[PDB]
């Protein structure tokens, strides 16, 4: 009943998730036209399955967006019973609103397209805005990271019972607010006016900057400047969603971070050749699960919380 | 062309919005019967007509909601051409997230019934969330208090110059940096461990805890006790909403707050009686130009 | 797969029917927020669940009808796989139609928010006006009383077989003349114009005044009159839906009634201690008895003109 | 800015309608092809157009109906500003609800359709029942032929304030009681068993059978003979919607009324030939106000 | 689970390929009313099923597309699990465009109206323009005549190794291309502009004209004179759609047609007592695998170039 | 009360347009940021105004798109009165079918997405499939190269009175037919067996290859050949979109095209450079009188 397919041929993640749930994945026949619009065929039957569409790393993202798009669109009208997209790093989902500004809510649009689209329900995981599932009508699964990093933060940072989780931006306060009260360890928050200022004792500390994205990265490195100025030990940055365009890698290499740890919702393996700093979280079986749980009708709930 | 529409009672509002504009409000018939149902008749022809409806204050807010669906209703099937709500206060705006519970967004809901209901466009006032804009396909504008509350401070605090703009909980954060941008001075935050904890720099400067809104002001109150533990000159409480229910009027005169600002997105004439340090920003002027402005075709966005 | 819930805290009702159908109700953390706004917590996964509502006997209708909304977003979002409300007295059935006058058709609005909230399906018990199914894009079952009335009729008014059913109101024409020719006996039809009209004998005959709601009890009173004045033997009035607000229960005890008959599509045992004139059917084995079926795809058509 | 275009043959009715609004019907070139199929035609540019269509009369319902629907579509897809759909008598009306069957709610199917073929607003006459107006979410607007009936009545019955207005079913108890409260007279109501009964007292006096439409006529043929056994003085029989089709014609003058009043909301002219008593009210300046009243903003429920 | 209803009282194509199925063809109460509007009652619970209306073959389009929606709007609200609508010959296909004209495309006003009266699938033969799956958002099954076509052909045109497919029109030029690859053999295309010009060499070979329908039959006549003109053997002409209405009769019987091949997509029965020339495809099993496959979830796609 | 706004960069056939209208285009800041997402800001009130905008050439059409919907997007929350998209040439249109695949049927997608978008009207020219205008519910207006393609061809081809119009696929039939029609000459059809075959007379005549679109240009490079081998005096290729990616422009060269005309619906002036036989037929001014004859209620039907 179940069938899982990936977009494009950034085929990792998927073959992945796949592996995971003990199936191939589903057949498709998908290339760009000369003219740049993207070609789909759906090679089996899906007639009253239940689909599941893995969105790719590729980069592109509108390339990567429209593929995603068409395919549901073949799914649906090929009598597929139900198709869910696993979207692990939701597209737009930084323009979730106008900023006092005459601008698109990107985030929304996507929303809409893909559920024009025929998509019936939609698993990612650490949205940029939690309000960004009210920008849906049908259920969205948000999954959550934190379980994991809150793993990886005890097996890999000795001195975790005394760091700080640090927010690079105000935004995400409440993300690390969570996390540092979990861990029961102080927090400190990094607010940009062109310089920064932090608030919260770092001094004599390890400490941690978490976000849910990183792209250039820009920030971040300038937030361990700053932090190192501020007397803490050594910097960690977790970010879930790795997407490192431009001088990100080179930003990295330099910067005096002890270490980087993303998720592998995006591909990492291209970019850890050249960045040492690099570690990579696998999320596939957490992905794996909530679909393996989702089919089921079981408690998607409990990987909130817990890692697989 | 156009006609502006009130709520339940709650008239000040409205009456202060059509005033402005140099216009009567709209004859409605407005009732409960006595199994709590909720009875509206339109008391003139609205068709073909640019229609405002002002989101009343009977501090019942399921009545209010419901009121003010049936009155958007009335008027669609009456043939109005266009149906704008006045909701300065967004009901059940903080239930905008999941938040890792099976709950509803209900915010989303609501935005979803405005819709069904036959509203066209929105006009609200600081939104909890800038997000629930996203929640509608219909144009929603949404105005600030930010620009009327620093004119205050400004003109009521000696010490602004020298003061620290705080944040009553982390997810306050964006709001109040913003505040402290402007004005070129610290921030400060606080959160709820339960124990209160404060990041950023309070000692011997005028506090100023910044809201969107206020309801039991049971964390706003103690926000207070640990600034002036934390060594505040003075604290001052500026809320955009003030809600004030329950134990909140009396949790005010109890604590320490040197005055607590509201504007008139509710009805305050009540609770200002029970309470003195309250002062209020009238917001209507702001409402009654985004009302004209929209129906002109004029820029609203000139507001913010 | 099938799972109950009920709407705040007037559970009699929802757990009668729950007993019935041999379950436990479904767990909710439902409060009213200290701004008169709702909370509601579906405290265990309704995911792909047949999940059931029934709405609330609070007395309060614009919070009965916020709550039952909620509940039914929160169900949705939560991947319910269906979600049916039973809602014994449908809100705002009396304003099905603009009467001449520049009104709401809060009816269909009411139709309209229960739609987008996310309903499914609708079971309901006697709509003021049976158009109101046409309200709906979804299916609609509504259930009669109309059954349990001739068997209360039947076993409770010995002179059954000689007596005279009357409407109140124009209106309900149809429903007095079908329950008449059922039970092969004379209909007689009451109007007010500030006087009342009756057409129809009555004289030396037992009145039956049937109606589908009495809300404050001025007319059935004025109507139990008019019935004694024209040579009625003794009036019994019999309403499905028992509204009674205001000076009903005043109105009552004080009026010429024998009886006064109510299912308990609304909560009874507060009235009834004030006033001895008060009878109770009970409808819960209708409305488990029509969930059931519905959960099974069996025929809920059989409860129209059978009592289970 | 206004247009106004009829249906298949049956121009009777709009013609009359264009006339008292000063313009000529729109070019149309509707047809029927050799295989049952509906062809149509928009003989003129209706972008950005005020359009009014005007349901026809060719006796084949389900023909009219999809002739209505390809029209309104044309007109939606050729850029028209709005689309009207003039349908004084609502077709599948009776079928707004199950009735303890397994039946279609029609008339909710016939509005999704209307709705869903890009008709923006409706304009009918005395609907079967007054709720199907909810079964739209865009607006409509009923008229009624109750002012025009009572008009009639006063002026063509000589003993009318001693008449009885009596319905021909139970399901007519509100159409009739309020027309006798209007004129301050008695009312009486039939009921099929069959055997007829009848309540109310119509010995010695003038009896009126209203009904909003009569098809076979045979309940109110059968109506007419019970009343004259009650002892009514003289019967008369009003109806909004003449749909007279099969034995409808003979039955009547096989029937003892001494007239009968219609509506031309449906053709009547054939029909008359074949019948003396038949007598029509002209509801079409009713038509062409609501129209007219519709486009300029003006205030229709007046005609009400 | 599944269950068949037939449109009207045309019911022979139901029936076959209900006895096909294994199966008695739902009970349906149908009839005109006086005035010309359709009554349409259920007379057996379709609740939780999946159902299945097959159009009618009565002739008049307008009588028989209402009642078809009418039944699909019956079934929705009478809870059907899901509706598919088996449309052999789609209603108003030649309006599938404004054609430089202000007119209607009916075919997709058609297809809301179907999507609006609550279809969820639809199963339909040889559309006259393929986009016409287009105008849709459920899913839609077009299924080809064009297998059992090739099987006609082989079976019986002896020199089917040496024919010509001609176009009697432009517009079929796809469709007869791809009979004739298949087949191996030669095409040809017939414009009008009042006077019809050939393309492709029809010289001493037997010319077969395939159409999706004929209606009047005066082209494919005008087509066989030309066709013999220019020195083709004998003509056959093969629609999927007999239509056949007005003075097609007439102009077959004397037509210079050998055969005229139809399927039974319409009823034909009658036509043939007046009409020797026409021969009939019994597309039945074809349906019937077709309602099949999608109940189970098989593969419906196994028969457009396979003949069960 | 009009405002144009343009794409990507292409900014070309956006600027002729706005010039034969007499407006500059509105202010616009289309970006891409490093992560490949597209990003907008209006540099305008767009507050109840008539907007049109022209789609891009970046020689990306997913991007391209993308930019297109979030366009229409923020002209439709910042209340503008509609929002016409001027698409020349609509993406993924010869994704209209599945052609006996599971394959999508994008134009459809892509119409629900441009519809959901918030577009209320669109202005296209040559679609792929006329019934690419049944995939909407909003209403579309189809321009056509066929009048200018004519008068090019008359004014261009000596022996045009004798030429063949032939079409480069089977799928072609229609609009070549049409164009033949017109100028009253031979029309001649082509088809891939593989191996090229061709039905009709094209002995001794000016051959006119014409496609609504070419891409690699393969297939109508062989046309050419196919054509040559068959006795054509002079081989033409008519093209309504020339789209030319890949090996196009050095095949053409490499072929016997004695010319090869397409409408600027894409830019080619990149392309033009490096192909010395390719020419362009201007069609602003018929993109500039639909978009004038659209906003201001006049016959847009006229230009077809």
């Amino acid at each position: 009943n179940i069938k899982i397919f990936s977009g494009s041929s950034h085929q990792d993640l998927s073959q992945k998730i796949a592996d995971r749930l003990g199936l191939e994945l589903g057949k498709v026949v998908t290339k760009k036209f000369s003219n740049q619009e993207t070609c789909v065929e759906i090679g089996e039957s899906v007639r009253g399955e239940d689909v599941y569409i893995v969105q790719s790393g590729c980069g592109e993202i509108n390339d990567n967006l429209m593929e995603l798009l068409i395919m549901i669109n073949a799914c649906k009208i090929a009598s597929a019973s139900r198709v869910t997209t696993v979207i692990p790093c939701f597209p737009y989902a930084r323009q979730d609103k106008k900023d006092k500004s005459r601008a698109p809510i990107s985030a929304k649009l996507v929303a809409n397209m893909l559920s024009v689209a025929g998509a019936d329900h939609i698993i990612t995981m650490d949205l940029h805005a939690s309000q960004i599932q009210g920008f849906f009508d049908i259920p969205v699964d948000n999954l959550y990271a934190e379980p994991a990093v809150l793993k990886w933060i005890r097996e890999n940072i000795s001195e975790w019972r005394n760091c700080t989780i640090v927010s690079p931006d105000a935004g995400g306060a409440k993300r690390v607010t969570s996390i540092a009260d979990r861990l029961n360890v102080d927090f400190a928050l990094i607010h940009k006016e062109d310089r920064m200022v932090l608030v919260g004792d770092v001094k004599d500390r390890v400490a941690i900057l978490v976000d849910d994205m990183a792209d250039t990265c820009g920030t971040i490195c300038h937030a361990a400047d700053k932090l190192l100025s501020a007397g803490a030990t050594r910097v960690y940055a977790i970010l879930t969603h790795g997407i490192f365009s431009g001088p990100a890698i080179s930003r990295i290499n330099n910067a005096c971070f002890e270490a980087v740890v993303v998720t592998n919702t995006i591909p990492q393996e291209d970019k850890m050749k050249h960045c040492s700093k690099i570690q990579v979280i696998d999320i596939s079986m957490i992905l794996a699960e909530a679909i393996r749980r989702t089919h089921n009708g079981e408690s998607v709930s409990y990987l909130f919380s817990h890692v697989p």
